[PDB]
């Protein structure tokens, strides 16, 4: 009764080809249980998911289809730029999804590529240091707490000049609030660290080293509470920036079918349920139940209208212009030295 919804010839057609290739950024282990449940679905259908960085997703991709070599049917990346920049230059098999009717048109390319997730970007802190009621839901707020001199070398947060997602997220932060300013030059006065990956911050703050880490996604921090308890979350009520996981399917494809079938199981209930249940990977569908969810999201930071989802849009691709970046950069190289 939770099945997605299927055209018959498209099963059908997938059956004839049988196979299925995926390059993603999301870890196998996290993704393991959607395969998994896809297979049971789709028992005829052999999966290769390539679990690989989201620049070799694009350097990868780009390279076999030039060559005119066999490349992914499908492709499923965090790097929401390059993911909309290949598909809006001819990359992409149009499809509408029968599971993405009620997706807003900021969450979908048109039919060209899709939204799997809501990720938002929000505070993480190590409990023996800093207790919930005093950790800031705001920017201004945040600002003040980082002038303690107990905050200083506390702190982390992204090297947007060594992370695209990072980049993506404190550029969005940057473009949508104020206060971000007053918050980068607070990183400068706290002698914040800068990291290339959520692992390398979350560490030190496991560890005590800080006791605040600013910008990373939701579904890791949630991810690794399930293993350590004093890993707190916060989220902000001034704003919170989200990120979409986008997925397209292969122009070129050999297996264009089972591609459709898998990024409609992706998009469908039972995929997006699995996904927050067990991966804690923040869902794109709002009927989803549970803490990786749109509606524990926007009861957390304080209603819908605080969460800016960063588009599944072309307008995106205004953060991959070098005079755009260079401005979003040198401002942040000043304030956080
Ligand atoms: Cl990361
Ligand atoms: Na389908
Ligand atoms: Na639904």
């Amino acid at each position: 009764q939770s099945r997605p919804a299927s055209d018959p010839q498209v099963v059908e057609a997938a059956r004839k080809e049988g196979r299925l290739i995926i390059y993603s950024s999301t870890d196998q282990s996290s993704a393991q249980a959607l395969l998994d449940d896809f297979r049971k679905l789709y028992p005829f259908i052999q999966i290769e998911y390539n679990d690989l960085g989201t620049q070799a997703i694009y350097d990868r991709f780009v390279s076999e289809t030039a060559a005119g070599a066999s490349s992914a049917d499908l492709l499923w990346s965090s790097a929401m730029e390059l993911q909309v920049k290949l598909a809006s230059e001819g990359y992409a098999l149009p499809y509408d999804s029968p599971e993405a009717k009620n997706w807003p048109a900021n969450a979908r390319l048109g039919n060209l590529a899709y939204s799997t997730t809501l990720e938002p970007a929000v505070v993480v802190y190590n409990k023996r240091f800093l207790k919930p009621e005093e950790v800031p839901t705001t920017r201004e707020g945040l600002a003040r707490l980082l002038q303690e001199p107990r905050m200083r070398g506390r702190v982390a947060t992204w090297d947007p000049e060594r992370s695209a997602v990072g980049f993506t997220i404190l550029k969005a932060d940057y473009d949508r609030f104020p206060a971000f300013q007053e918050l980068a030059r607070a990183f400068g006065k706290a002698q914040a660290a800068l990291y290339s990956s959520t692992g390398a911050a979350f560490e030190k703050v496991i560890s005590g080293e800080h006791y605040l880490a600013y910008g990373f996604f939701g579904s890791f921090a949630l991810l690794r509470q399930r293993t350590v308890k004093d890993l707190g979350i916060a989220y902000l009520t001034d704003g919170t920036v989200a990120i979409q996981r986008v997925a397209f399917i292969n122009k070129r494809a050999a297996h264009p079918n089972a591609a459709k079938l898998f990024l409609d199981y992706l998009l469908s209930l039972r995929g997006q349920n699995l996904m927050a249940y067990t991966a804690l990977i923040f869902a794109r569908r709002e009927t989803v139940v549970g803490e990786a969810t749109p509606q524990a999201l926007y009861k957390a930071v304080g209603g819908k209208d605080k969460v800016y989802a960063i588009p599944v849009s072309t307008e995106i691709l205004k953060n991959l212009d070098p005079a755009e970046r260079m401005r979003f950069l040198t401002f942040w190289r000043q304030a956080v030295r």
